[PDB]
């Protein structure tokens, strides 16, 4: 589909057997999801934005479905105020910017 | 153009007669640029991101050309980690997400 930007580009995602709303975010290198208790090993990471850094848990090879499009890659889990689909997964669903 | 997302969507902007690099950021409501001198009146404002809130100067109705496309809108100046172009201007240049 084509998503205009009059409002936040929120879409439904499926991750860890749960459905969530998340931003398709070209400004994020990686995908950052609100606190959730995923199984498996993880590595500590810190990511910086407006306001400073937050601590997140980096999980690798996680399957995410975005609007019925399947992807697999890294997801960072931490106290983000919003679920963020980053470029690491946006490329896997064929997402481009167009103007 | 059509912009793929294997690399950061960085583009050249012109604002206040000066060229700069900026990130096209669909996860940003607003456009926030790093500290710079801009002519005209401004008002102190706050904006929040993934790490908390910062103080910015709000410049309204500013002329800004993004990758050859003109916009006139609000520009917030403050300690953002990166120059970002947000939806308030992305809509003006006709930018959409497509997949
Ligand atoms: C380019 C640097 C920053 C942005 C300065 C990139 N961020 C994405 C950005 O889309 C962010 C998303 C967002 C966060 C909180 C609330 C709502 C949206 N939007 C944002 O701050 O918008 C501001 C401006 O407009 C307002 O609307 C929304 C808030 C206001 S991030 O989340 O901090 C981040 C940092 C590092 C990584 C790692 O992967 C390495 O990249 C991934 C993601």
């Amino acid at each position: 589909p084509q998503i205009t930007l009059w409002k936040r580009p929120l879409v439904t995602i499926k991750i860890g057997g749960q459905l969530k709303e998340a931003l398709l975010d070209t400004g994020a290198d990686d995908t950052v999801l609100e606190e959730m208790n995923l199984p498996g090993r993880w590595k500590p990471k810190m990511i910086g934005g407006i306001g400073g850094f937050i601590k997140v848990r980096q999980y690798d090879q996680i399957l995410i479905e975005i609007c019925g499009h399947k992807a697999i890659g890294t997801v960072l889990v931490g106290p983000t105020p919003v679920n963020i689909i980053g470029r690491n997964l946006l490329t896997q669903i064929g997402c481009t910017l167009n103007f």
